[PDB]
């Protein structure tokens, strides 16, 4: 059987980063929670490029800029939504999820998700750090996973 | 770490805004919203175009009209739905949503949402201009800042 | 301001794993765990050394045994213990806890606690592998993270 | 991978028994429990040593002295508690498992915890021979493991 | 088999008793218990020491003082807690068993846990030689009992 | 009367810090915390060595390692449990205060308890830099406090 | 960025307290928090003056008088209101709390806020030196901290 599976050696790879400034209390968390991981992986902090973008609406059309780039091994799509009284919520985690989808498959690159989708305000602060960990430090070890799994699908 | 950020100065930056007719005593409000937001960080009204359209319904295929202009650095797109008695809401948020969410991965293009999805009158006055805020003004101010990222990154 | 912290790199690193045999069904999740979290962090299966023992109770003694070896950098003790009918699970926890904790101290060496205290067996199904992670893959990062920093606080 | 575990054999190994005299008409039952299931292991009945102590409380001082014992392979230590009116039974749990636990890691020897703490009459009748089975079988059956693992450590 | 097991005749042997004074209401009954036990057993009243301590935590520092004496068999440690308004039953109960407890093991010499931990008076007054015995008489029988055994298994 | 009574001025001390990474969210407001604390109480911040550590149970064995460092004056341990599902938290913070409390007896130095054991994430925040107060800063206030006692204890 | 603190260094600084008599009971424990504070960071007793007054309705009165004083560098105000049958409590903390304030800027000096305004007795308990801490030694260590940072804003 042939079997493909990705490491988690982070040397050499080359990351982009786009986070939301919305609710930035919490992502600041996740973003932190992300570089940690390339770093501690054997990434380069200087191998990360972070784009900041006004909000989680914004991700994906700034994501589409950063994966097009051919230096560029993976994007990682941070923010936090939490649901409010209106209806907004649905429509903004229905486009931004099935955006960077798209994406994915169109430029043939990972882009990690690692975007909080919560209910509550108390359910965002246990995903950015605290008591469900970082859904930023887990986007990151995808992304370094899925980068790696590429390469050796390719060669 | 390379950081790309977008600055909020509009000088020299050229607009459009798609606004519908549908609720216009509330889009009204958010159309002066992104206006005050354009000019008093320091864009010139006459770099604004605005575009009237009968509905939520129609913004995107207007929007794909403003987007395709080479002198539009950002799209704003403006409206107002409000759940009624049928599921038709539900319809007509999905599909502008969906629409405009498209459409900015297409054209490589910041097109913000501005449209407002209340389950209730009252919910839609807040974010028109009182206690919620004004989401026309939000969404000028996250196409200024996305205008410029966007001018970042391709130099 | 002196910094220590140990990378995630297990290249190099020779680990020791004590796993308890009760409640295999659930054990070999951990195990698998362990061994997989070493191994894609760059660590040798053949530098892994694994001791079965036949409970909770047995392997701090056992762990004493594979900790004074001088060519284990970390210990990772494996088990699962559910709480039953009678006190009996407040004494196994209470016990292997101490001994552990005891021993980590006394041969001032990483011994990981990868020792699933579960009240039911749906809550120790959810942390041996499904929707709560492994924690035999946690206990094993904790090892390669501790393990390093040694290396890097003796030299 | 080195693995280490302990065959099911008893021959040549040399047990002791530690089991005490109150509850005796249960503990009865499992100190026959621990003896059948060495027996029928290959364990020769001359080579088991019995040490009968008064109560629980006694049991880690004398098996202190049978582990200390060159020609002892393990120590069961077999006994029942069963709640009470006061807060006794949960003092001479706690210290019976804390003694024994400590002992087993000082003196690098198997000691087993064949030791009931039952809140019910009932339950202790359940767990020595009857539907829960006989905890000094299962101690006696964990010894010999542990005695072999121990063996193939060393060598 | 090897069976070793102390007989009840205290003929030659030399007690300690290390005996609290809060509750001596009830502490007298159970000294009397130890001493009564001692005495009809074969023991010499003359053979017996008495330390008084003010309170059940200074046993064991007591109890350590006379377990250290050559001429000491075994250590009767008696006393009275019974539950009040605040946690502090709690932390001295864990503290007296615990610090008797290490101090048998590692002087190798019995120590008897003569010490009631009552919830209620009534609950303290059955076991101080009404209707649930005398926890003093039983402290002395183990204690006569453990000092033959060590006896025996000696030589 | 003789006095002795630490001042609360940190000028030529030297501190660790010990701070796990579970919870970093609020153990990086608590290091903050400490790190404030002894700088605007006159510390150098050259004069502080952090350590990061996997999760609490890491932290004894990593502060065992800093005090035993001749050049080190006290050391201030850093974490936060939270409650969640299972008994693991009882086991954890049993275990991580028994152990650093031990160490400190052991190694005859200063080793502070700034480690959060909460219910609840809401108990969990108001200790960690709001509304009832930074355990951090109090921990570290309280090695500068037990540093210079100790400095006059011994001179 | 130019950044002005206060360090909690009292050396060299001058104190006054105003302490009202009422409540004497915890105020006294107020006012002994404060020069605790202060003379535990490097202040001398000797450069503390106590002014006291009969109640809380007098102490800004009296403030006015120490913080005109060209030697005194800061102000702590300190007592104990506890509200009571009549809207008494309400008129005098509104007072007190004005009056200080004022001061306080009026003379460009700081004059801290060590007064309880405590709904019970209880409450007033807690902050006066038990389990919600000492707000005599809180306000003194803002004292502190104000004094210096003024020392660093005018030169």
């Amino acid at each position: 059987m042939q079997i493909y599976e990705g490491k988690l050696t982070a040397e050499g790879l080359r990351f982009g980063i786009v986070a939301s400034r919305f609710n930035h209390a919490l992502v600041d968390r996740l973003v932190e929670g992300a570089i940690d991981c390339i770093v501690r992986h054997g990434g380069r902090e200087e191998d990360i490029t972070l784009v900041r973008v006004p909000g989680s609406w914004e991700i994906p059309v700034a994501a589409g800029e950063l994966a097009r780039k051919e230096d560029i091994d993976a994007v990682i799509a941070i923010g936090v939504l939490i649901r409010g009284a209106t209806p907004h919520f649905d429509y903004i985690a229905s486009e931004v999820s099935k955006g960077l989808a798209n994406l994915s498959l169109e430029l043939r690159k990972p882009i990690t998700f690692g975007v909080i989708t919560a209910d509550t305000l108390e359910q965002a602060i246990e995903r950015a750090g605290t008591k469900h960990g970082n859904k930023g430090w887990e986007a990151a070890l995808s992304a370094i996973e899925m980068a790696n799994l590429f390469k050796s699908l390719r060669w």
